[PDB]
């Protein structure tokens, strides 16, 4: 089975990148002992989650997408999941140093493939609940992919009901899904505007959405910001256009955000949108 990898032959480089729970690791498969086995992302997790996992490594092997981190395998007694090594990192990482070689028309191309991978993944009756540059990998400077699915659910029914919300990504969430804990597509589609306005931004630190959002709302709420939140987002307030950014791509943004779930565009109709930016 090349879906099967022993824990022997695994022979961890360095780390890639941290979760609460989560860990991604850069690991050489080298059966030979010569080290010219293929580079491996290994995903395990930190020392119980154990069963999302597994949950996660079975809709990960069932996804098929240029847009979407490809699935190579497993690793067992327990378990790690072996998926394809992209060197670029993620879009977090990855824009702030590469301003000179990522412009608009890029940034905007990168928003295509991330709607296509996002896309085919509602279509397959998934939710995603955790879209941010942070969980998109870079495959090179034209192409991404979606490269984690920790918090994906499958929608039996419009949504999904989240019991556990403790490593929710408040500042990238709809207002149904802080009001009550409801996951719908159209959650997924109010994510991508917040991953959107990442990627226009470079991924900048000081102006991230979390960072954007404590200066609208104020930074000393403690344990009242999500109420706050909540406050400001019905007010009708949003994140503001990014520097540099067309009004006519922080209108295709501002339609993500639409307060009501079927107020908001399909990730279809946002391809759509980009598209005809790009001719
Ligand atoms: O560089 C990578 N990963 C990375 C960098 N920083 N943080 C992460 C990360 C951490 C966790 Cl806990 C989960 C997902 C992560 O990646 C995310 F961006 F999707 C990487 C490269 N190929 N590859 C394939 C699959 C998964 N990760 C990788």
């Amino acid at each position: 089975d090349p879906t099967h990898f022993e824990k022997r032959f695994l022979k961890r480089i360095r780390d890639l990148g941290e979760g609460h729970f989560g860990k991604v690791e850069l690991c050489r498969y080298d059966p030979e002992g010569d080290n010219t086995g293929e580079q491996v992302a290994v995903k395990s997790l930190k020392p119980n989650h154990i069963a999302d996992l597994k949950k996660e490594i079975e809709i990960l092997r069932n996804l098929y997408h240029e847009n979407i981190v490809k699935y190579k395998g497993i690793c067992t007694e327990g378990i790690k999941l072996i998926m394809e090594f992209l060197p670029s990192g993620s879009l977090k990482e990855y824009l702030p140093k590469n301003k000179n070689k990522i412009n608009l028309k890029q940034q905007l191309k990168y928003a295509v493939q991330i709607c296509k991978g996002m896309d085919y993944l509602g279509s397959r009756q998934y939710v995603h609940r955790d879209l941010a540059a942070r969980n998109v990998l870079v495959e090179s400077e034209h192409q991404v992919k979606i490269g984690d699915f920790g918090l994906t659910k499958a929608i039996e029914k419009e949504y999904y009901t989240v019991k556990d919300d403790r490593d929710s990504p408040v500042f990238w969430y709809a207002p149904e899904c802080l009001m009550q804990s409801k996951f719908y597509i159209a959650s997924d589609v109010w994510s991508f505007g917040v991953t959107l306005h990442e990627l226009l931004t470079y991924c900048d630190s000081d102006s991230s959405p979390m960072a954007l959002f404590l200066k609208m709302i104020g930074p000393t709420h403690g344990q009242m910001t999500v109420t706050r939140l909540v406050n400001t987002l019905k007010e009708g307030k949003r994140l503001p256009c990014p520097p540099n950014c067309p009004d006519e791509v922080y209108q295709l943004m501002r339609k993500c955000w639409e307060f009501q779930p079927s107020n908001r565009t399909s990730f279809q109709n946002l391809i759509e949108g980009f598209e005809a930016l790009l001719k």
